[PDB]
């Protein structure tokens, strides 16, 4: 599924990401955009042989099971295939575990590089939330 900007903000808000650990909705929408282009079906293979899955590009080394990342963890307790769903429940519940892991939203390099210190409120400007 490819989400509209306002469509994803409402879903993220509905699932309780707005000001989750001090991070406004704009941060999560900005991150979605640069990670996945709002495409729930986004996969990217990394040099290390782990793979990033879904709207927030969650990594198989630590967070999910794809059965082909040797010596990896499954800290979110999900098949990585569950992160590609049009229902964002699984991605959001895992994101919550990741942003609490000590480094906050720095866990998403695209966020550090493209959203951090930006007017991220621009991403929810106009939407009925
Ligand atoms: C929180 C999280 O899993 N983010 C992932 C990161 O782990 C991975 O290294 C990167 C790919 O370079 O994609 C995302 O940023
Ligand atoms: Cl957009
Ligand atoms: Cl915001
Ligand atoms: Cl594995
Ligand atoms: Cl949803
Ligand atoms: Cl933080
Ligand atoms: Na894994």
């Amino acid at each position: 599924k490819v989400f509209g900007r306002c469509e994803l903000a409402a879903a993220m808000k509905r699932h309780g990401l707005d000001n989750y650990r001090g991070y406004s909705l704009g941060n999560w929408v900005c991150a979605a955009k640069f990670e996945s282009n709002f495409n729930t079906q986004a996969t990217n293979r990394n040099t290390d042989g782990s793979t990033d899955y879904g709207i927030l590009q969650i990594n198989s080394r630590w967070w999910c099971n794809d059965g082909r990342t040797p010596g990896s963890r499954n800290l979110c307790n999900i098949p990585c295939s569950a992160l590609l769903s049009s229902d964002i429940t699984a991605s959001v519940n895992c994101a919550k575990k990741i942003v609490s892991d000590g480094n906050g939203m720095n866990a998403w390099v695209a966020w550090r590089n493209r959203c951090k210190g930006t007017d991220v409120q621009a991403w929810i400007r106009g939407c009925r939330l």
